[PDB]
C-alpha cells in the first residue's frame, strides 16, 4: 500500500544527478571565459557523475523494487563494473583537485610552471587508466569470485545478482579507492588551512585600528559523512560473516550514491558559474 507509489523518491535523485552535470558541462563548454586549468578537473568530474547517473542508478533501483534482475548474466557483471570505475575515478578526481589546490596556495610564484595545459590531459587520462584497471580487469577476468557454497548458488542462477566478494580483494579496492585519498585530502587541507591563518595573522598584525573553518567543514564533512560509513562496513562484513546484515550494505551503498548529485553545489560556486547558469536560462 505503500512500496508501489514511492518511485517517485527514486527517481528524483536521477533528475537531480542527470540535470546539475547537465548544467555544468553545458556551462564548461559553451562559455568562453570558463576554461581554465582548474575546470578541466571539475569537468571530467561531472563526466563520472554523469555516467553514474545515466547507468547505475536506472538499474538497481529496478533489481530492488521488482526484486528480479530480469537481464542476465552478462550485464550484472558490466553493470558491477561500471559502478566500481564510476565510484573510484571521482573519487580519486576529488583527490586531484584537493592537491592542485594545495599547489596553487602554498607555492604562488611556481604554481605557473608545474600546471599547464599540457599536464592536465596526462594526469586526467592516468587517473581514468587507474580506475578502470580497479573496477574492469578483476571483474571481467572472473577472478574476484567467492568459494562458499552460498556464493555458488547465486552465480549459477542467472535471474539473481548479488554481491560476493573475496577478503582480499574487497580489503584491496577498499585502500585503492578510499584511504589514500583521504589521507591525502586530510593532509592537505590541514596545511592549506594553518596556512591562512597564519596570513589572517599577519594582516591583523599591522591594520590593527570563520569563513576558511566553514568552507573546510562543509568540503570535509559532505564527503566524510556521505562515504566513510560505507567503506567501513564494506571491510567489516568479510572479517566476520556473523554480523552485517544485506540490507543495512543496501542502504549504506546506496546512501553513498547521493554524494554525486552535492558536487555541483559544493564546486560550483563562482561569481562567473552563476553568470553563465542566469544566461543559459
Ligand atoms: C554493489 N556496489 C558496489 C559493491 C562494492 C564496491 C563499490 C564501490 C567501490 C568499491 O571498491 C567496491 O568494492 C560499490 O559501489
Amino acid at each position: 500500500v505503500w512500496v508501489v507509489g514511492m518511485g517517485i523518491v527514486m527517481s528524483l535523485i536521477v533528475l537531480a544527478i542527470v540535470f546539475g552535470n547537465v548544467l555544468v558541462i553545458t556551462a564548461i563548454a559553451k562559455f568562453e571565459r570558463l576554461q581554465t586549468v582548474t575546470n578541466y578537473f571539475i569537468t571530467s568530474l561531472a563526466c563520472a557523475d554523469l555516467v553514474m547517473g545515466l547507468a547505475v542508478v536506472p538499474f538497481g533501483a529496478a533489481h530492488i523494487l521488482t526484486k528480479t534482475w530480469t537481464f542476465g548474466n552478462f550485464w550484472c557483471e558490466f553493470w558491477t563494473s561500471i559502478d566500481v570505475l564510476c565510484v573510484t575515478a571521482s573519487i580519486e578526481t576529488l583527490c586531484v583537485i584537493a592537491v592542485d589546490r594545495y599547489f596553487a596556495i602554498t607555492s604562488p610564484f611556481k604554481y605557473q610552471s608545474l600546471l599547464t595545459k599540457n599536464k592536465a590531459r596526462v594526469i586526467i587520462l592516468m587517473v581514468w587508466i587507474v580506475s578502470g584497471l580497479t573496477s574492469f580487469l578483476p571483474i571481467q577476468m572472473h577472478w574476484y569470485r567467492a568459494t562458499h557454497q552460498e556464493a555458488i548458488n547465486c552465480y549459477a542462477e542467472e535471474t539473481c545478482c548479488d554481491f560476493f566478494t573475496n577478503q582480499a580483494y574487497a580489503i584491496a579496492s577498499s585502500i585503492v579507492s578510499f584511504y589514500v585519498p583521504l589521507v591525502i585530502m586530510v593532509f592537505v587541507y590541514s596545511r592549506v588551512f594553518q596556512e591562512a591563518k597564519r596570513q589572517l595573522q599577519k594582516i591583523d598584525k599591522s591594520e590593527g585600528r570563520h569563513k576558511a573553518l566553514k568552507t573546510l567543514g562543509i568540503i570535509m564533512g559532505t564527503f566524510t559523512l556521505c562515504w566513510l560509513p560505507f567503506f567501513i562496513v564494506n571491510i567489516v562484513h568479510v572479517i566476520q560473516d556473523n554480523l552485517i546484515r544485506k540490507e543495512v550494505y543496501i542502504l549504506l551503498n546506496w546512501i553513498g550514491y547521493v554524494n554525486s548529485g552535492f558536487n555541483p553545489l559544493i564546486y560550483c560556486r563562482s561569481p562567473d558559474f552563476r553568470i553563465a547558469f542566469q544566461e543559459l536560462l
